[PDB]
């Protein structure tokens, strides 16, 4: 245990000034030192933290799931509240440890910085300011004339040298004081916080252990299981969807074109229900369906289908209309006229108006 | 499992976009909730990479230690050395979580938002452009002239509603069994990272508790009394320390004068050594010291004391210099002179020359 001697400052050698010189070379660079300890022991208090509250978001998310309003379970619903609290306990291991990282490793680390190596400073520069006083003081008292004396000044000139002196002799030795007493605290600095944080990760392992039981192993091994299901369910779909697709390619490539062949698309004359998409006058298109002996219609923008034209004992004709194609117009049994709608080709057009026909003579 | 029907797209009514409509609101919604996840996942993931990092960080500068150049241990030093075993030993659980973390968790979240969810909206926009231009071709067939024949014209007109239909059509599918797929995917991006996440800590835990036995409790014990030791000797040298400078307050106030009461301090003409500080010149302030028959001096920025004057068989004698008090010069038996020297006091003056001439005759 290295030692300044306070016996030694009054007299203040350079030999004694030179054994200062090495007590503060080494609180420097322990110091510097401990200053890189706070700063890695700072990043791990502050990234515990972080972890204490992403886990605890994680786990709220979890059951928050349930709550949000979901257009399209028991199982998956009861699953995530499994993991939420096992998460949920998860994050209570790490906001134990946070606080005492913050309470047995941040605090003693941060006190030697702020008050032990802050008192260093202070006390080295009330030491420094007083010895300086003093050698302007000494100087002014050498120089006091031999031959004229005048008493009050030469009495101040004295008084100045006692006052600095005495200044800087108890400045000096509470600055000794301190430089001895950082001797020990340079130990416990260093160990205390490494003990607390050792104490905490025992803690932390024991605590987080016995959350994770056979029990915990067996409910994973199920979900497991679970996901490896839905896999498979979701590769057969994918596999079944891509067939249906190819089929309806192959299908439809002939009724993409608004008039198909004839030969190999007749016109269906003998329909009892048709629906379809239609122009409507200036013109919207919108979607015709018959319904019950009625003639409904449900544009893309809409909720349900409206009314357009009953077509129980109904009139429908091919109708010319602002020099458009495929135009006819339906009158019912009560003598109003629908819209003039628009089909898409001569078998459309012949089409929809077969089966309006169809359908109010069948009430019958 | 909901599920969108591949054989309504060709129809494409309002009621099977109506459908689309709320598969495609579920796709936002899951979008959504799956982003909070993915962050909150994230931020564990980062937090464990910085804890990792600040560990191993923490071990590394607990070694360099030693390496540091240290003006002022077997114990401290092997103290060390085994928190610094045991903390990268901590530090290495946190990497291989940091690792598997990355690859069981963070993978497959990423995956979903950054392959599967990127995909609904490539296949909603492909489909959107698609429906749009065939409105647009449905839009210019519909008015197609009747009365006026050109086969051409008519012709491309009708290639565009076939094209675009076809289009519209297998873009639709395709995103119908994207809209699909999704319902299986949003269960296993959501169940896998979870049991990637535990199945993780579980490994964590394991292997965090076999590095914390029973054996590191009794070297935690053991350091916890050493830090008790060190700061018990503290306590007792600051004591000593204390009623040292309250002693040395007490001896020292009569003497921080430069001259003390004559009647208290007697002139020591008597002494065989003195040391102190003295002017020289132009002038220079210097401390003076008496060895083996040598006057030696060092300054304060010094590092050992050289040589001033020999003081065998010398004179000594009170000199007048520059209108200064208290000034004195040596000659020694060689018949060279010394600085002119000035003492602080008629005693410190009278001090020096007595044991000057003490020393001079006294090695015979």
């Amino acid at each position: 245990m290295d030692k300044l001697p306070i016996e030694e400052t009054l007299e203040d050698s350079p030999q004694t000034r030179s054994l200062l010189g090495v007590f503060e070379e080494d609180a420097t660079a322990i110091s510097n030192y401990m200053n890189q300890l706070y700063q890695a022991m700072h990043r791990i208090y502050d990234a515990q933290n972080e972890l204490s509250a992403a886990t605890h978001l994680t786990s709220k998310l979890l059951k928050e799931y349930e709550k949000q309003r979901f257009p399209l379970d028991e199982v998956m619903s009861s699953t995530l509240q499994q993991f939420s609290k096992v998460i949920d306990e998860l994050s209570s291991c790490h906001a134990v440890l946070s606080t005492q990282l913050a309470d047995a490793m941040m605090f003693p680390i941060t006190q030697f910085k702020e008050r032990d190596l802050k008192e260093i400073l202070t006390l080295k520069e009330v030491f420094q300011i007083a010895s300086n006083d003093h050698d302007a003081a000494i100087n002014r008292y050498s120089r006091l004339s031999k031959k004229r004396e005048n008493d009050k000044v030469k009495y101040e000139v004295t008084e100045d040298v006692y006052t600095s002196r005495k200044k800087q002799h108890q400045t000096m030795m509470h600055y000794f004081c301190a430089l001895n007493t950082l001797q020990y605290k340079k130990k416990i600095a260093l160990l205390e916080p490494l003990l607390g944080y050792m104490q905490a990760q025992i803690s932390f392992f024991k605590m987080g252990s016995e959350n994770l039981n056979e029990q915990l192993e067996e409910f994973l091994a199920n979900i497991g299981t679970s996901v490896q299901n839905v896999r498979r369910e979701m590769d057969s779909d994918i596999e079944t969807m891509q067939q249906t697709i190819e089929d309806l390619e192959v299908a439809s490539d002939p009724l993409y074109v608004p008039d198909p062949d004839p030969t190999k698309f007749p016109v269906n004359r003998n329909l009892t229900r048709k629906a379809g998409y239609l122009n409507a006058r200036t013109w919207d298109r919108q979607f015709y369906f018959t319904q019950g002996g009625n003639l409904m219609s449900q544009a893309r923008g809409d909720v349900a289908g409206g009314l357009a034209m009953d077509i129980d004992n109904c009139s429908v004709m091919a109708v010319d209309c602002e020099d458009r194609r495929y135009c006819f117009q339906i009158t019912s049994f009560d003598g109003k006229k629908s819209s003039i709608l628009q089909a898409e080709s001569k078998k459309d057009h012949e089409e929809w108006i077969c089966t309006i026909n169809n359908i109010s003579k069948q009430i019958y």
